[PDB]
């Protein structure tokens, strides 16, 4: 009896409340049960906040109710559709997962802490060595972060049992590991004494330290190798970071995210709808929630009762040309079998 849902990617590609709730009664009626709604990467903060004073009467309104924040030129979702969008998922029995995404997939925080507090406050919370991530070593970083994600789980309320923490595609130029461990440890018990279990990415999975990660903290696995184009980068990945069927016989609880069958990127071009109907068909015909390193089908794992679930991710890079109208009516083939595949 699966988690199963969709990653809605909301930080690369603004949707309106009314498109939100069309994806809710897909996964509803699909039998699904969960919104992973990444609303925080490098090109957008997409909701209201207090702590960075990204406020609603403070934005410009569009004629679709879409405020738009007139520093950034950017959408929020505001808190009154934020209650909304939270009673609508809430009678429709599927859980909002907030995703505030670090030590890096994060500018869009940067840029609004900058304006509001200043550039001496922020670089003062960033990494010295790499100027896209904060220091995950210091305090005061993690004090700060602490304070966001307290703001956001107020936000979301009791439409959330699971806060996603991130952690991908960090520390790439330099060597981090063992201070994510413990940077990771704290934000889980943190969200553990507000009554949340952790969601995280499995980038920072290495067997020479994952043993010491809280066991209860559960791993949304994308890829065994961040999808590296590089193919000596992704046998060291592969030697290096742990396998999802070895965080299965660790007893983790893993949700199968494979970027291969279960991530789309949206761009308008004169094949859109026949890929993703495509797409759906293929999930379909070739996908099984035990299949998980990509297309390959090796080391699946037959034994999926232990797979705690899976989604559909809907990222946003590629989007500008499309509304998100047209991208939620082309991918519910495709969101469908998804959840129709894990849940069997």
């Amino acid at each position: 009896t699966k988690q199963t849902g969709l990653m809605l990617d909301i930080a690369r590609h603004f949707y309106s409340p009314e498109v939100i709730k069309s994806f809710i009664d897909t996964i509803s009626l699909s039998g699904g049960n969960f919104l992973h709604l990444h609303f925080s990467d490098h090109e957008n903060y997409a909701i209201e906040s207090h702590l960075l004073n990204q406020r609603a009467e403070n934005a410009v309104q569009g004629k679709d109710g879409i405020y738009i924040n007139p520093y950034t030129g950017k959408p929020f979702l505001s808190y009154r559709q934020l209650d909304d969008i939270k009673a609508y998922a809430k009678a429709k029995g599927i859980e909002l997962i907030p995703e505030l995404d670090s030590p890096n997939h994060m500018t869009a925080i940067f840029k609004l802490v900058q304006k509001d507090r200043g550039v001496k406050y922020l670089q003062g919370l960033k990494s010295r060595q790499v100027d896209d991530e904060i220091d995950i070593t210091n305090a005061d970083s993690i004090t700060f972060m602490q304070s966001l994600m307290s703001e956001v789980i107020d936000i979301f309320g009791d439409t959330s049992q699971h806060f996603h923490i991130g952690g991908d595609e960090f520390g790439y130029s330099v060597e981090s590991n063992h201070e994510f461990i413990t940077y990771a440890n704290k934000l889980s018990y943190f969200l553990e004494k507000k009554g949340l279990k952790t969601r995280m990415w499995n980038d920072g999975l290495i067997k020479n330290t994952f043993e010491q990660i809280n066991p209860n903290i559960e791993i949304t696995y994308w890829s065994y190798d961040g999808d590296t184009q590089d193919k000596n980068e992704a046998a060291e990945r592969r030697d290096m970071r742990v396998s999802l069927p070895e965080l299965l016989a660790k007893g983790f609880t893993v949700l199968n995210y494979n970027s291969y069958y279960l991530y789309i990127v949206p761009k308008a071009s004169p094949t859109f709808s026949q890929d993703a109907a495509f797409a759906a068909k293929d999930v379909i015909k070739n996908w099984d929630l035990g299949v998980w390193d990509g297309r390959n089908t090796k080391n699946r794992v037959q034994n999926t009762h232990e797979i705690a679930g899976a989604a559909l991710s809907i990222w946003g890079e590629d989007a500008k040309a499309l509304k998100d109208e047209t991208i939620q009516k082309n991918t519910k083939s495709l969101l469908e079998a998804v959840i129709h595949k894990t849940n069997g």
